[PDB]
Order: structure tokens, then C-alpha cells, then sequence
DNA sequence: CGGAACATGTAAATAGTTACATGATTAC
DNA sequence: GTAATCATGTAACTATTTACATGTTCCG
């Protein structure tokens, strides 16, 4: 069974309103980005499957003057859909992939000032990340509890957040072993 | 704009130490290093082919047994280099680390079901870190420092601890908010 | 004996990125 | 003017998973 992961993110997207492919793209640029994202050349032709498959419609308007656009709605299968794979309780992946990881595996591949030099650079690339994320929280913080209809929003900027609060302090944990 | 192959890396740094079975590289992505990298065998011995036929690679083929053939594959001195560019080369980092729950927990709109979702998630969580936490013991009991040849192996597994307890800490944070 | 682990491939599919293509609107 | 952004789609390629397919060795 392929779990196309996608179809559900676009569905879920969805599930406050119309939204064209072009909005969908740009909202995996967006908060929901740290945690999925997918190219225009994805979600085109998977938009055309999820219509197809009687999940979601569309209509056609027209931004300007001649500028087509299409609007995408839920169907009510596309809702029930969506929720019978919400509360579906799934397995936790075993691997959650990242190449400078891989890179530590292999560090007995470097010299003390090579590996420094290494992750030196990580760490001042993740704290930029922080710094960026940190200033968003506040962005929002100023615009919270379950009720909130920006809760959504909250919980991925939390967790990416914490993510990076969490990378930082481990990359200067082993710089310290490393210097 | 070019292939990232970090397969390709992968398996080259996985032979950084001597040679490997198709197998035995299998193997060490079921280990603690599969916390941040998998493949599998499908994709590990068209690789292994593929690295031949670029000359990162060599092989010699060894009998288990009687019959049953093995090929352990060596890096070259092309190989190694191959290795040491990528390692020292500063990639920038990843705009998106893919996580279903966390896709799944922005759509939390769509209290009850929440609170259930996210409860089985701390339980499978402080299962997962249960597990983590054994496994650090164990490395520990067998003085650890940049020198030590289990650096490595120490640093992956600090790592998808710290991973852990913060999943767990952060989903707790949430529950108590539900 | 039998089951787990060892050992190696290929086929078919899904999933994802980069490159190819085009054109209209907004704001400076 | 012109650049950035809005807007949609297809082609080729790279990456990954599940299933297919075979046979040996170790150990109890």
C-alpha cells in the first residue's frame, strides 16, 4: 500500500478553503516547510490525480485580466479521507535522514582541525537558522491555546524551533570534545 | 544541479576503515547509523556496481564456507580522495526534514482526537528512547574522547538521543496545552 | 531437520528534483 | 523598462521501496 504522502498534505492544505496549486506551493515555502515540502512539478500532476480521483474539484477564475488560475475545493470524500488518515495512528519512521549526520559517522576520516573546521561551519549556518526562527516565533506571538485558529502554525514553529535550539547545543557539546 | 549520490557517500565512507560485503553495508545501516541514513540492499548492490565501474571501488570475491560467494569491496586511492572532498565540502543545510506527524499536527484543526493522536506518539516515543538509552549504556561500558575509535558511533547515538528526549519533552509540553 | 542469518541480485513501482517550456501581473 | 512574482504545466532523470527470485551456512 504507497503511502502517498502528498495527496494527504494537499487534502489537509485544503481543508479551510480553495486554495490554486500556486498557493500550495507556496505555503511548503512557508511554516509547514521544515516538516514537508513539494515542487510545482509535483503537485500539478498530483492535483490532476487527486480531481480525478474524486477527492477535490476546481473552478476556473481569472486574476487580471487573462491570467487563468484554478481554485481547488475538498469534496466529501475528500474530507473523510482526510480524516481517516489523520487519526491513524502510523509507526515512527526508524531512520529521519540527514547527510551532515552521516558525515559525523565517518569523522575518524578527518584531522582534529578538519572536523573543528567542519563543524564550526554547521554550527554558525544553524544558529543563523535559530535566529531566523526565533524572530518568526515573535512575529507570531504578537498576532495561544487549542481553540486558536493559528495553533497549526504554533506547533510547527515550536518544534522547529526546539529542533534547532537542540542542534545547536549538541554541535557545541562536541566541538568541545573536538577543540 | 548535480546529483547529490549520497548513497554514493555513504557506502565510500562506510569502507573508510577496510573492505565490506554488500552485505555488511546493509547490516550497518540496521545499526545505529540508520537513525540518519538507510538503503536497502536493492539499492546498495546497483551502487556497488556503479562505484565499481567509476573506479571508487574495487572488489575481491571470497568463498564463506564452501560455495557461497562474497564480494568485499575496497576503496581506491580515486575513492578516497572521493570521500575526503565531500567531508570537508560545507553543504548548506536542509530547508525541510520530512516528518508525517508534524504535516499531520498543523492540520490539528480538522480535542479528543488530538489528545489520543498525540498521547500514542509520547508513548511510541518513550519507547524509541527506552531502547536509546540502552543502547548508550552499552557503548559507554565498553573514557570517550575525539581520539576514541567510537567517536563516531558516539556521536550518532548522542545525537538520536537528544532527538528523542526532545520529541518527548515537546509533545509532553503540547499534551499539557490539550 | 529446521529456522535464522548470511549472501546477492533484478523488476516494478512510487517519490522527488531538475530542466524544459510559456505567459501575465504587480510595483518600482 | 524591467525585474520579481504570479501562474501552469511536461520531460528526463535521480532516489527509494516493495516484491520477486535464488541459494548457502550456522547453530541448536
Amino acid at each position: 500500500d504507497p503511502m502517498r504522502v502528498l495527496k494527504y498534505a494537499i487534502l489537509g492544505l485544503l481543508r479551510k478553503g480553495e486554495l490554486s496549486g500556486y498557493d500550495i506551493t507556496s505555503y511548503f515555502k512557508e511554516e509547514l516547510g521544515q516538516f514537508w515540502s513539494a515542487k510545482h512539478s509535483q503537485i500539478y500532476p498530483e492535483l490532476k490525480k487527486l480531481t480525478d480521483e474524486g477527492f477535490i474539484t476546481f473552478r476556473t477564475t481569472i486574476q487580471g485580466t487573462k491570467l487563468e488560475k484554478k481554485m481547488y475545493t475538498l469534496t466529501d470524500s475528500g474530507k473523510q479521507e482526510l480524516h481517516d488518515w489523520l487519526i491513524r495512528h502510523q509507526p515512527i519512521p526508524e531512520t529521519v535522514k540527514d547527510e551532515f549526520m552521516l558525515k559525523a559517522y565517518f569523522i575518524s576520516s578527518l584531522s582534529r582541525q578538519e572536523a573543528s573546521d567542519l563543524f564550526t561551519d554547521q554550527l554558525l549556518k544553524r544558529k543563523a537558522k535559530l535566529s531566523d526562527l526565533q524572530g518568526s516565533y515573535e512575529k507570531l506571538m504578537a498576532s495561544m491555546s487549542f481553540s486558536s485558529p493559528d495553533f497549526g502554525h504554533y506547533l510547527v514553529l515550536t518544534k522547529a524551533l526546539e529542533r534547532e535550539k537542540n542542534y545547536v547545543s549538541w554541535l557545541e557539546s562536541i566541538l568541545a570534545m573536538i577543540d
